[PDB]
């Protein structure tokens, strides 16, 4: 027993982290096969970031202007191209450490691990969720651009995020591995603001199931509700509307615990309306929304 | 910016994880050089655990009775010995993936990463602290015994914990890599209880410094206090007494922020006496004690 914000083992991803330097700028790159993926703002100077024309800026860049280093060895860049907001640097050596990988665009609500990196070197790993407003609440400093978000299935790494920027509000914006930003964010140093951050209801429910499994049963009440009535209370508290798909995904958790999804919803409705009264759930004084129903089953069943 | 419970990259430790089977029992082992370290309760049956005589039980065990598997390859055990509560299985092949390592016994209050494992395979990584009562609040299921706690410095892994058991209260007990339990715990299926779990004051202070660095400044007040007055309030709330050593270790955080340690103590005294009033600090509705002052500087400076 015990419930922690667990991240996937990062070894398969550490093997891919490289340092990419363009002029004065150094950031991280992802080396899979003979391609190094990195944010395209590596070709920018601090003046360029205000209003950059990336096609024009890339025209003044040649293969030799991009310095790629993997540990202490320099990789020869034989080609370069721009795919949306990522640069793909073709290198002459394929990464011998390349794991089985997929490039995937995750949905908001879904979770993933981040391997924060500086100068192509990993500093730490933590679990994140793609917020409904398409930002992530990460831990990133200047120099962490190019750090990737990933999931692991058996031996296959699904890369879903590449860090590009921080908004003045302290939240982080980034792209999938095809260079497409999650949300309305543009890789320009212009005032951008994240919209309303809503709470991932299905994840809070999954974590309530995880608390019941672990012994925290105080919040369980003698009540039930309907999907429409629960959603009236979810609306007021900026919670994502619960759908029958969500109820379905909670099915294995509901089946294991023996608590109906709508019963857990009534318990959640009371937690929203009445607060926690100074008590805690899984050592947390607030309702946690960064565990998907898949994360809960995986952690409560030891899926390696 | 952003502050997360970050764990060290686990790649160097994944390379050491092996599966150790003795009779019907399977658990994890740590393969460093030609030695595999694992909990000695691997030689026990469910009946033996009630009151085991490990010397007598080991006398009926031979080199061939311990099955060690690293991935899909069986390792030949050429020697076996008991060091306190760990078995050291000498194998004929040295681990080619052995990183630079030290075996260290950490103090309560200190933090470390755990690579939870099942059948010699890593399932996830998370950050932990050694509680003042010598237990850890981990996430472990049956089959995770042998999972290790570690820290990383540059390229050197300092192994500090090996998971052995779970107490009926849901907390976890284990040993250093010399087989010595942290705390009064014995590897026997007998009713054991953890003592009072106090709050690591210096870590809560370090995390208040991390909140100030990150923009959360609401809790800052126009007051100060003395070490003895603060400790009167720490005592009432089961907080560890603050010493001049703690004030010293907080020195670089105090120097960076410009807030005196005793000033932060007055802010903490008010948080203890008045609560958080529904507000949050670093997205947490309670006072976090699992970040050391070293963890704070490392995360707020990008130490790879
Ligand atoms: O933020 C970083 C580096 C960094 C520092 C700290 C943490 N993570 C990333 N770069 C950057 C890149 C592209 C646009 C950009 O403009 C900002 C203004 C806005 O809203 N977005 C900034
Ligand atoms: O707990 C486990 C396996 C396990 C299961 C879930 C999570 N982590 C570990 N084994 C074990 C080993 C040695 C003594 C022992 O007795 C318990 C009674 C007590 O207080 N300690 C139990």
């Amino acid at each position: 027993s015990g419930f922690r914000k667990m991240a996937f083992p990062s070894g398969k991803v550490e093997g891919c982290m490289v340092q990419v330097t363009c002029g004065t700028t150094t950031l991280n790159g992802l080396w899979l096969d003979d391609v190094v993926y990195c944010p395209r703002h590596v070709i920018c100077t601090s003046e360029d970031m205000l209003n950059p024309n990336y096609e024009d800026l890339l025209i003044r860049k040649s293969n030799h202007n991009f310095l790629v280093q993997a540990g202490n060895v320099q990789l020869r860049v034989i080609g370069h191209s721009m795919q949306n907001c990522v640069l793909k640097l073709k290198v002459d050596t394929a990464n011998p450490k390349t794991p089985k990988y997929k490039f995937v665009r995750i949905q908001p609500g879904q979770t993933f691990s981040v391997l924060a990196c500086y100068n192509g070197s990993p500093s730490g790993v933590y679990q994140c969720a793609m917020r409904p407003n398409f930002t992530i609440k990460g831990s990133f400093l200047n120099g962490s651009c190019g750090s990737v978000g990933f999931n692991i299935d058996y031996d296959c790494v699904s890369f879903c995020y590449m860090h590009h920027m921080e908004l003045p509000t302290g939240v982080h914006a980034g792209t999938d591995l095809e260079g497409n930003f999650y949300g309305p964010f543009v890789d320009r140093q212009t005032a951008q603001a994240a919209g309303t951050d809503t709470t991932i209801t299905v994840n809070v429910l999954a974590w309530l199931y995880a608390a019941v499994i672990n012994g925290d049963r105080w919040f369980l009440n003698r009540f039930t509700t309907t999907l429409n009535d629960f959603n009236l209370v979810a609306m007021k508290y900026n919670y994502e509307p619960l759908t029958q798909d969500h109820v379905d995904i909670l099915g294995p958790l509901s089946a294991q615990t023996g608590i109906a999804v709508l019963d857990m919803c009534a318990s959640l409705k009371e937690l929203l309306q009445n607060g926690m009264n100074g008590r805690t759930i899984l050592g947390s004084a607030l309702l946690e929304d960064e565990f998907t129903p898949f994360d809960v089953v995986r952690q409560c069943s030891g899926v390696t």
